[PDB]
């Protein structure tokens, strides 16, 4: 909440007594509107009496002040004298900087109960107007810092005693003369609640093109609780604030339109701000009101999906939501030949002296020895697909010795591709066609196998493959035809068990195979738009991107869902590489990266923070409750940042929670990242208390100590640069209520950059 005064120029209303303040003078002590050379302001005249303006707050207001903090900002001109007292006080302590001119005319500072005197300016600057800032950070061991003109003067100001309770400005001594023109005075009590519990899961972003427009989101949870409860209906909500986050328009439910009968639950509003059209693009997930992610009760045949809504910042209108599940929710039969070998065979009766046609739509997620095999009694044709240590798709054909680069662009390296095999009886050979691309021709080994076969061969070679369709035709008739895409999405009634459908499952060691994708969830915070992709291979500038959560069936992981199209068309990248281990038969041990956030780094690389959801230790190697991953290709594939997990943040909370990360861009040119997360009430604990904020000046290699932002409940949070000096912050606190913080990153940064001895 704000409390200020300012020189409007007009008569009647430029009086602090108009702008809500109180008069508190003693004889001769006067005030008056001055406008020196067009400089409108309130002149305080503490000649032979005190002239000072007060303002009185409520108990709850001071509590809020103690919980989330405050900041005081004064733009004034000290004309003469001393005991210029601009400060705040609550019934038990105050912070009192005394602004005055020394016998030598220089403007100087001194703090109550604090040894030392500091010259602010000298010469004729000493009577110039200046910016004066008092900044208070809540803590068990609190403090405040004082800034003069964006520089930091004193820090660690220990609060002293009083029983005075109010905000005050002017000359506070009756016996000490002081004269000053105040062009502006601002008092801000931090966290105004914008969204109330049990609504949860906020995110936020700001316009850079229309300075001041901020857009916040959360989940309207009617009944409270995570999506999937028969006892709730969750929707998405927003609030915009055209003034930096001071006031906010009415709460808008973007979803009720979409969910007529409240048959669905929506979740995870992940918006992205797009500078070219100057729009917010929010993406969020839908689930049926009775099943979702939790307990993995969500099935590929329920209404899980992803939808977006576009907000026109220029005219403040919203466009009805658009569904894009199709483009981003894969439907396929999936085979994970990790620590196992899994194969599906269909015995066929192909007349090998006559022609035949083979078609399979396959996608290689990772590894090798995933393969397709046609055998017509006499001979065998085998295409072994595998991914390079360079991240390229390669093909080993049978009998052949030389592998064939199949794809270089990482994006194509992990996308679907129609592999065709054309058999010519005539000259007794076949040819390979990857999406119209005639590759090679060859005559595989001789056998007595009359087969159509696919899967992962070696039990000692890990690979994973996803099938969508398989067909085999001879002389104008389809012998075999399997469409995973179609069945995946079918209700249990529709028979999809390969075995029962005709195939022979052949598997050694442990594997896992499933139909389609159970659900996609965009994620908690905000998304970005990439701008440093020019020297990155195959990525582009203007890419809209965000790390979504995929639930295959049982295990959760994260992938990118992006748009090089500006947003009309969407893509999907590979999943995070996780270390796996079978503790026993049918007992798998891996991580499950969930709530995730990314920042585009200076060189173009992508930096991701992900929360580790069910089990964080694999092979005795502990993974904190959080891990970082890096992508050097625009978010197509990632690589784990070994030993870049929770521990990277001193004093972070050992609990598992959602955090946030962003880029902060200084007008002067410099930049860095801002990172939010709770700390726990005592030294790095498992508790959602005292949200902190780390920075990183070296591009996420390291981070610098958590500066505390809150004293109390701190949960999910999201941060985004408001303007050149500010970062607005949105968190969950008491009873999950979501509060707003307007941080001055430019000033706070300084509490970390100085070296003293
Ligand atoms: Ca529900
Ligand atoms: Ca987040």
């Amino acid at each position: 909440a704000l409390f200020d005064y300012n020189a409007t120029g007009d008569t009647e209303f430029d009086s602090p007594a108009k702008q809500g303040w109180m008069q508190d003078n003693t004889n001769n002590g006067s005030g008056v509107l001055t406008n020196a050379d067009g400089m409108p302001a309130w002149l305080v005249q503490g000649i032979g009496g005190r002239a000072q303006w007060t303002y009185s707050l409520s108990t709850n207001q001071h509590a809020q002040a103690s919980s989330f903090g405050w900041r005081m900002t004064t733009e004034m001109k000290v004309l003469s004298g001393g005991m210029i007292t601009n400060y705040y006080a609550n019934g038990t302590q105050r912070v009192l900087p005394i602004i005055s001119l020394d016998s030598s005319g220089n403007l100087v500072v001194e703090f109550e109960g604090q040894t030392g005197r500091t010259v602010l300016a000298t010469g004729t600057a000493a009577t110039e107007y200046h910016k004066f800032e008092l900044v208070f950070l809540p803590g068990s061991n609190p403090s405040a810092s004082f800034y003069f003109d964006g520089k930091l003067i004193r820090d660690n100001i220990q609060p002293t005693a009083s029983k005075q309770n109010m905000i005050v400005w002017g000359n506070g001594s009756s016996n000490t003369d002081g004269v000053a023109a105040y062009r502006d005075i601002k008092f801000e009590i931090q966290g105004d609640v914008i969204f109330r519990g049990p609504d949860r899961i906020p995110s936020i972003v700001a316009s850079s093109v229309t300075p001041g427009v901020v857009t916040a989101f959360a989940e309207k949870r009617v009944g409270g609780g995570d999506p999937g409860a028969l006892s709730n209906t969750n929707d998405i909500i927003t609030r915009t604030s055209r003034d930096g986050g001071i006031t906010w328009d009415t709460e808008l439910n973007l979803t009720e339109q979409i969910n007529v009968s409240d048959e669905f639950d929506f979740s995870d509003p992940r918006p992205i701000y797009d500078p070219s059209s100057n729009t917010v693009l929010v993406s969020y997930a839908r689930w049926p009101t009775d099943a979702a992610q939790n307990g993995d009760r969500i099935k590929p045949w329920m209404p899980n999906g992803i939808f977006y809504s576009v907000y026109d910042v220029a005219s403040g209108n919203w466009q009805a939501p658009i569904d894009v599940t199709d483009q981003v929710k894969e439907r396929s039969f999936q085979i994970a030949g990790w620590g196992g070998s899994e194969l599906y065979r269909r015995n066929t009766s192909l007349n090998s002296q006559q022609d035949w046609q083979s078609n399979a739509k396959i996608r290689i997620v990772d590894g090798a020895a995933n393969q397709i095999q046609v055998a017509d009694g006499s001979r065998k044709y085998v295409v072994t697909l595998s991914i390079d240590e360079s991240g390229g798709l390669v093909a080993n054909l049978n009998g052949v010795s030389a592998p064939i680069i199949l794809q270089s662009e990482h994006a194509k390296v992990h996308s679907f591709h129609d592999y065709e095999l054309q058999y010519s009886a005539l000259n007794h050979t076949t040819t390979l066609f990857v999406d119209g691309q005639q590759i090679t021709t060859w005559a595989g080994e001789v056998s007595q196998e009359n087969n159509i076969q696919f899967g992962n061969a070696d039990a000692q070679i890990d690979g994973r493959l996803h099938v969508q369709k398989i067909v085999l035709t001879q002389q104008g008739h389809n012998l075999v035809e399997f469409d995973a895409f179609y069945l995946a999405q079918q209700t249990p009634e529709v028979e999809k068990d390969l075995e029962k459908l005709g195939w022979t499952k052949i598997k050694t060691g442990n594997t896992m195979s499933l139909y389609g994708n159970a659900s996609v969830n965009p994620g908690p915070g905000h998304g970005i738009t990439l701008t440093r992709q020019q020297n990155i291979s195959g990525s582009q500038n203007g890419r809209l991107i965000y790390p979504a959560i995929v639930l295959d069936r049982f295990f959760l992981n994260v992938m990118s869902i992006y748009s090089d199209d500006g947003g009309s068309n969407w893509q999907t990248g590979s999943t995070l590489p996780i270390p796996f281990r079978w503790k026993s038969s049918s007992i798998l041990e891996t991580l499950e990266p969930s709530e995730a956030d990314m920042v585009e780094l200076q060189n173009g690389d992508l930096l991701l923070t992900a929360r580790l959801d069910f089990n964080q230790i694999v092979n005795g190697v502990n993974y904190s409750p959080r891990q970082q991953f890096l992508s050097k290709d625009g978010g197509i594939t990632w690589s784990l940042l070994e030993a870049n997990n929770a521990n990277v943040f001193s004093n972070i909370s050992t609990g598992t929670v959602d955090a946030s990360i962003t880029r902060f861009e200084q007008s002067d040119g410099s930049h860095f990242l801002l990172f939010t997360n709770p700390q726990g009430n005592p030294a790095g604990t498992n508790g959602r208390q005292n949200l902190g904020l780390w920075f990183s000046f070296d591009e996420g290699v390291t981070w610098k100590g958590p500066i505390q932002l809150v004293n109390g409940a701190s949960a999910y949070s999201d941060i985004y640069q408001l303007d050149s000096e500010n970062a607005i912050v949105i968190v969950e606190t008491d009873n999950s209520n979501m509060r707003i913080l307007r941080m001055p990153i430019t000033l706070l940064k300084q509490k970390l950059t100085l070296s003293q001895n």
